């Protein structure tokens, strides 16, 4: 019978899909890509003949209405839950009596392990947003304070805007700028200019870039194309963690 | 030239490897499985003709000495970093001048998202160990306190012993028992008998089992074969999170 397949594509290119994921794609009558998938390092035409199927790039009932009768696949960058954006889909499916099958893959949340920081030591994940006129939210700030006061690392996820018009990805540079301005305005002493942090670009991709250095140094560092994120280590870093970070130390 | 490939297999069966991962396996001269991989729901002979290669089941220089000259693959359950057990390998490789290539896959750390709990709200991850005579460690306990005092969820990873002789996996039952005994002995009021928690067995497998209920009720619940883990929600759970958990509510 009918089924909605939500399938994690991994983080880099078309080869990061699982065998299971490739099989569901191939069994499905319709295959949708979350637009966010344009960030993957493949092009759509090559992807289509890698699947042997036509793919649809995408509010939308165009995915769920067919799913009421046919096997439909939705393809998302990373991991279904790892992304956590896809929570409204589950609810909409429940509301409409559609069975959902999740196929898991790599997530930025585990992948950042390549920094050398221990993943068990990560506290809660925070999001930095694009500021706009009077809208200058800094809700993440007190949560970073909690992570640091309690000796946990922080993963800082950065914003992704679509609307005007091409998608604008927040950079590590703009992220550090905003964090420095919030500390200046709120002065709780959570981090500063000289705090050693980890800028990460294109995690789990071939041209992955990782730099460990001061906020003031990473502020002006060129990290290249998105996706970017930031790691703010706990105030104490284990020697084995420091030994790995040192490989990415900033110069000159 | 030579290369050590560390490849995440995913969480369920042979079909959870990525396409990239399958390609590296096939390009490698030698393929090793971490013994921990016996938990996967496939058998070795079927796996071998799925790869078209012979596989070696495994302290050990047998993996790295060849890697000094040949492309060698090490296969691990889940994600390389997601597991975090594999930190000593990286160091040993550094010591010996071996280039390492990580291939990412699903991890229990993202996969537990199927509970309905928001992954950004997870604090630090904790491990419960098998108690032995006078060795009764409870280091995880104060860390659970921090997560809960600061309104974060906890992932509780359970122990896996090998030595005497077949591998003994800790159950949710034995986990809850120990947690209840530690609270009785330490009485900081972190959780109790009536605290609603999430028992999870075989995450991301076809016979995945998820139960949401009281510690006293889950203590005697039969969860089946390993792997097991426990989720201890923050003291406040969002309505949308509660709506998902309710699907797994315990009866009768």
């Amino acid at each position: 019978g009918s089924m909605l397949y939500i399938i994690g594509l991994g983080l880099y290119d078309e080869k990061d899909i699982t065998v299971r994921g490739l099989e569901a794609v191939k069994s499905c009558d319709l295959v949708f890509l979350e637009h966010y998938t344009a960030i993957l390092q493949c092009d759509v035409a090559k992807l289509e003949e890698f699947y042997g199927k036509k793919v649809i790039i995408g509010e939308a009932d165009q995915i769920l209405e067919p799913a009421k009768t046919k096997n439909v696949a939705l393809l998302v960058v990373g991991d279904v839950y790892g992304a956590t954006t896809h929570s409204d889909i589950f609810v909409r499916c429940q509301k409409m009596g559609i069975e959902v099958k999740v196929i898991h893959n790599a997530s930025i949340m585990n992948a950042i392990g390549c920094s050398g920081l221990q993943l068990y030591r990560f506290g809660q994940t925070v999001s930095v947003c694009f500021w706009s006129e009077h809208w200058r939210p800094s809700s993440y700030y007190p949560k970073i304070k909690i992570n640091r006061d309690n000796n946990m690392h922080t993963l800082v996820l950065l914003d992704i805007k679509v609307k005007e018009e091409p998608p604008r990805y927040m950079t590590i540079n703009q992220c550090i700028e905003q964090l420095l301005e919030v500390e200046k305005e709120q002065h709780l002493g959570v981090y500063d200019e000289d705090t050693m942090v980890v800028g990460m670009a294109r995690v789990a991709c071939a041209d992955q870039k990782i730099v460990y250095g001061k906020m003031k140094d990473l502020l002006h560092y060129d990290f290249g194309a998105p996706m970017h994120c930031l790691l703010i280590p706990a105030p104490q870093v284990d020697d084995p963690e420091l030994d790995q970070l040192e490989y990415f130390k900033y110069k000159p």
